[PDB]
């Protein structure tokens, strides 16, 4: 069972109105994630609203945040071919396998930090970072998939959720961010959440509270890195571009200091990947269009594709 260059294999999340099916890329043997969207049924405001994210897929282009690869299209259906992220999310990951040591939970702070600054610089962002939002992909490397995304096309209150939250306030930006950002450290690097208990009532009052302990073994680093982003009241927290700077975050990075992510130019001419296109039956001028005009085609997915994994 094909659509487009890819065959299907199996579905690994059905929604209301989208599924998300694994697949194969027949051209270059990348896997990826295909999302079916039923575009039949479908309000015209669900509609504005599938095509926004759509756009915003196309323009996120990050080392940690999944990228988009193809989109194929028929009256009926959407699919967005999409990167994959074989690992599952964060939380689970560390309820798995416990905490990580701080150099690993460190380059993992990174990517995740980086990838949420730069989704602020790209687009206007409506709600939390969840934990649905925070993947793996095979090498252990953060996909932020998502971010700030309705869940109509998605496929009491959370652990890991603004104390102001739990005041009913709606998401005002990198201010709740930073907070969330504090609970994924903790967890991190302790294995444990900083807040919990039975029910919605000992968990929110601890996080109301917010007092934490932290185990012996996490650096002075580590635990002066989370006193910015574990705080209580929303305008003494840590601007995502000072969390950057941070120490504990720039350990081992003294040259190549953390700050906020610049895309780079793009690379068109890959001369490898266009060779491989000419043997395949693709022209030099079909390539370069698809790529400048940023179609998310047949073309410019396969050259997309082949220069990864």
């Amino acid at each position: 069972p094909h659509i487009g260059n890819y065959r299907l294999q199996k579905t690994i999340g059905k929604g209301n109105f989208a599924k998300v099916k694994l697949a194969r890329h027949v051209l270059t043997g990348r896997e990826v994630a295909v999302k079916i969207i039923d575009k039949t049924q479908l309000n015209p405001t669900s509609l504005q609203k599938l095509f926004r994210e759509v756009r915003i897929m196309k323009i996120l282009n990050h080392p940690n945040i999944v990228k988009l690869f193809e989109v194929i299209e028929t009256e009926k259906t959407l699919y967005l071919v999409m990167e994959y992220a074989s690992g599952g999310e964060v939380f689970d990951y560390l309820v798995a396998h416990g905490r990580m040591k701080e150099k690993e939970a460190r380059a993992k702070f990174r990517q995740i930090v980086s990838a949420v600054q730069y989704c602020h610089q790209k687009y206007i962002v409506h709600r939390d970072l969840k934990a649905e939002n925070l993947l793996l992909d095979g090498d252990m490397n953060i996909k932020i998939a998502d971010f700030g995304f309705s869940n109509e096309f998605t496929v009491g209150s959370p652990p890991y959720a603004a104390p102001e939250l739990f005041q009913g306030k709606k998401y005002d930006g990198p201010e709740v961010d930073v907070w969330s950002l504090g609970v994924i450290l903790y967890t991190l690097v302790s294995g444990s959440l900083p807040f919990d208990g039975q029910n919605l009532k000992e968990l929110r009052e601890r996080v109301l509270r917010g007092k934490y302990r932290i185990p012996f073994y996490m650096s002075t680093d580590c635990e002066n890195l989370l006193k910015k982003l574990l705080v209580l009241n929303p305008i003494k927290r840590g601007s995502l571009e000072q969390i950057m700077k941070d120490r504990w975050m720039n350990v081992g990075h003294e040259e190549e200091e953390l700050k906020p992510y610049t895309e780079p130019d793009p690379d068109f001419n890959d001369t490898k990947r266009i060779d491989i296109m000419v043997t395949m039956g693709f022209a030099r001028d079909e390539i370069n269009d698809a790529l400048i005009n940023q179609k998310y085609d047949e073309v410019m997915a396969t050259y997309i594709l082949l220069g990864r994994k």
